[PDB]
C-alpha cells in the first residue's frame, strides 16, 4: 500500500503532466496521496493563473464575516457575524491595520504558536465563499473554473442526469481568518490556489481516521452533538494540533503558500487558518472513485448546515433514503 504513514505528499509536476488534469489527479493517488487526506501540487514554473493582480480591489466583499470565538484557546467554536460591504481594496487595508495585521513573529512555527495561543481573543474578518474566478480565461491548465463538473462526472459513471452547476468561490483572507474542521459537501475532493498574498497554514486527519475526529468532536463540543448527528457540516469547531496529540487523533499539517494549490480529498477532513492579508480560489470536484464516498456522507438534518442548490440532486440520486429527512431540514 502505498504511503500507509498517510504523510501529506508534495508534487512537482512539469508542464506536459499539468495538460490533463484528471489524469494527474489519479496519477497522485496511485502513488498513496488521498490517504493524507491533503496534497500540494507546485505548479510548473512556465505557468502562471494571469497576469498580474494589479487589479482586483474593485471586486466586492458584500457579506465579510467577523469571526467572533468562543470557548478556550485549543477547543473553541465560532461565529460568523455579518459585516457592511467592502471593496477588497478596502479589506486589504483593513487587514494591514495595527488591529488586524500579523504580529511580528520569527518563523511560521512562532506564527502557529501565536495563533492557538491568542486566537481566541481576536475577530478577524473573512472575505470568505465569494462567487467568482480570479484565473485568466486563457490559462487552459489547472484553472479552477475549466474544471469537469461533478453533475458530468456523476452522469458519465451511473449514467443519470441532473440539474446543477459547480462554480469556483473566492476567500479573502487576513491574520487569524480561520476555517473550521470540516469535510466538503457530500464528502466531493477541493481544489483550492492561493492566488497572492500570505500563507494558509492547514491541519488534515486522514480518511480512513475521519471517525477518531468526529468521536473526539462529540466528547469536545457535547450540546452540539445532541442537537445534530453530523454537527462539524455546520463548520464552526476548531480542536488545536495540541489537543489533537493529547487525544491520539492522527492529523498532518503543512503550509501553503502563494502560487501552490492544495486539494482536500474525499472524506479528509481539514481546518486552518490564513497568515495576514491573501486570496484563494477553491471549488469541489468529483472523480470516479468519490461516489461511494459521496453514498455514504453524512448529513445535517437540523437545518444549520444550509447548503446549495446542487447538493440536492446529489443527495436525491446518491442517497434517496435520507433526501426526504434532509430537505426537511434544507426548507
Ligand atoms: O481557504 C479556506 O478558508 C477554506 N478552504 C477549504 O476548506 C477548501 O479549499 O476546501
Ligand atoms: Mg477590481
Ligand atoms: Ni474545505
Ligand atoms: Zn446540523
Amino acid at each position: 500500500a502505498q504511503n500507509p504513514n498517510c504523510n501529506i505528499m508534495i508534487f512537482h509536476p512539469t508542464k506536459e503532466e499539468f495538460n490533463d488534469f484528471d489524469k494527474y489527479i489519479a496519477y497522485m493517488e496511485s502513488q498513496g496521496a488521498h490517504r493524507a487526506g491533503l496534497a500540494k501540487i507546485i505548479p510548473p514554473k512556465e505557468w502562471k493563473a494571469r497576469e498580474t493582480y494589479d487589479n482586483i480591489s474593485e471586486i466586492l466583499i458584500a457579506t465579510p464575516l467577523q469571526q467572533v470565538a468562543s470557548g478556550r484557546a485549543g477547543v473553541f467554536t465560532q461565529y460568523h457575524k455579518k459585516k457592511k460591504a467592502m471593496t477588497v481594496g478596502e479589506y486589504r487595508h483593513l487587514a494591514n491595520s495595527k488591529k488586524y495585521q500579523t504580529p511580528p513573529h520569527q518563523n511560521f512555527e512562532d506564527l502557529e504558536r501565536k495563533y492557538w495561543k491568542n486566537r481566541i481573543y481576536n475577530s478577524p474578518i473573512y472575505g470568505a465563499d465569494i462567487s467568482g474566478s480570479l484565473f485568466d480565461e486563457n490559462t487552459k491548465q489547472w484553472n479552477l473554473g475549466h474544471l469537469g463538473t461533478i453533475q458530468d462526472l456523476l452522469e458519465k459513471e451511473c449514467g443519470v442526469v441532473i440539474e446543477g452547476v459547480n462554480t469556483p468561490y473566492l476567500y479573502f483572507g487576513m491574520w487569524k481568518t480561520t476555517f473550521a474542521w470540516h469535510t466538503e459537501d457530500m464528502d466531493l475532493y477541493s481544489i483550492n490556489y492561493l492566488h497572492l498574498g500570505e500563507p494558509k497554514t492547514w491541519y488534515v486527519v486522514p480518511p480512513e481516521h475521519g471517525q477518531r475526529l468526529e468521536r473526539l468532536a462529540r466528547e469536545l463540543f457535547p450540546g452540539s452533538s445532541r442537537g445534530c448527528g453530523a454537527f462539524l457540516r455546520h463548520k464552526v469547531a476548531l480542536i488545536s494540533p495540541t489537543v489533537l496529540k493529547e487525544n491520539g487523533i492522527p492529523f498532518n499539517r503543512i503550509t501553503q503558500e502563494a502560487g501552490e494549490f492544495m486539494v482536500t480529498f474525499p472524506y479528509g477532513y481539514h481546518a486552518g487558518f490564513n497568515h495576514g492579508f491573501n486570496c484563494a480560489e477553491a471549488i469541489n470536484f468529483a472523480t470516479p472513485r468519490w461516489i461511494d464516498y459521496g453514498k455514504m456522507a453524512s448529513q445535517c438534518s437540523c437545518g444549520e448546515a444550509r447548503v446549495t442548490f446542487s447538493m440536492d440532486a446529489f443527495v436525491r440520486i446518491l442517497q434517496p433514503e435520507r433526501y426526504d429527512l434532509w430537505k426537511r431540514g434544507q426548507d
